[PDB]
């Protein structure tokens, strides 16, 4: 019934965690999405919350991202907020926040925050309930361990079976963390590192190769090829650079070569049904 979920950075574990939970009952999602909306509207503060200290900071460093000096009064009020508990006269100050150019150079410079920027005058009126992709796109920061026990057997996002992450487009971005690593090398550095350490031997393994449709769209402007593990690419389409990532992947566990169980996964996280079947593959596949 055991399943633990393991990823790097934004390998998206949270977001099938998110929509198991609105796939699956855990029949309240009650309101459900009514308790996330105080979530939802804290990623709309502090995001522009974040651009605001920005676009300062770099007109402080950088020879000008400066900002409409009529906004200051409204704009920091933002850093009078201070998120002291759980927070339409807001979404008129942001998007009257916004409109200067610089703040979106400094945006130009989260990838989900943007929606929640497309949708603000939804979530404004008091008669909102927020959309499946609302809770999705809804960032929450994972304190401790959360248990989820569901039947279509429970699971975990920080053991029977382990859901390992590897966002495979990311192999162009270097680390959010450190700008010299790249995030496919610390995919592979993870994912090794994993597979050799003696407590998982009992576990069986379920990987997804996550943000496929980033990967369909990013494959034809920018080479497979810049990453070193990914080097060796040359291509003739789309499924094979996808098999040629999961080449690597394959290689990689089976160099891990003991004298038990093993499974790959084409996933996008941020779509539900693509998802759905994903786990009803596994589950039923999960016999014995
Ligand atoms: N395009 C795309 N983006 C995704 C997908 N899954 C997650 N993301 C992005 O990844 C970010 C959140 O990843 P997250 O679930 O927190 O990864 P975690 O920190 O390892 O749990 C969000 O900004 C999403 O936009 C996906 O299937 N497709
Ligand atoms: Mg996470």
């Amino acid at each position: 019934h055991k399943l633990l979920l393991l990823g790097a950075g934004e390998s998206g574990k949270s977001t099938i965690f998110k929509q198991i939970k609105l796939l699956f009952q855990t029949g309240f999602d009650e309101a459900e999405l009514r308790s996330y909306t105080s979530v939802i509207h804290a990623n709309v503060y502090q995001t522009i919350k974040i651009l605001y200290e920005g676009a300062k900071e770099l007109s402080q460093v950088e020879s000008d991202y400066v900002i409409s000096p009529d906004n200051q009064e409204i704009g920091e009020k933002l850093s009078d907020i201070d998120g002291r508990l759980d927070y339409k006269e807001l979404v008129l100050d942001v998007k009257r926040l916004w409109q200067d150019p610089a703040i979106q150079e400094t945006y130009l410079r989260p990838d989900c925050a943007q929606y929640f920027m497309e949708n603000l005058v939804r979530l404004a009126e008091a008669g909102y309930v927020p959309t499946k992709e609302d809770v999705l796109y809804a960032r929450v920061r994972t304190n401790g361990v959360v248990q989820i026990q569901f039947s279509p057997y429970r699971l975990y996002d920080v053991v029977n079976a382990v859901i390992f992450c590897a966002a495979i487009s990311e192999y162009d971005q270097m680390l959010f963390e450190d700008e010299t690593k790249n995030r496919m090398m610390e995919t592979k550095e993870l994912f090794d590192w994993v597979l050799k350490q003696r407590c998982f031997e009992k576990t069986s393994f379920i990987l997804f190769l996550n943000k496929f449709d980033i990967c369909e769209k990013k494959i034809q402007k920018v080479p497979l090829s810049v990453c070193e593990w990914f080097k060796d690419y040359q291509p003739i389409e789309v499924e094979h650079a996808y098999e040629f990532v999961k080449k690597k992947f394959e290689e990689l566990y089976f160099q891990s070569s003991k004298p038990r169980v093993f499974k790959i996964y084409r996933t996008t996280a941020l779509d539900q049904k693509l998802v759905k079947k994903t786990f009803k593959l596994i589950d039923e596949s999960m016999r014995r």
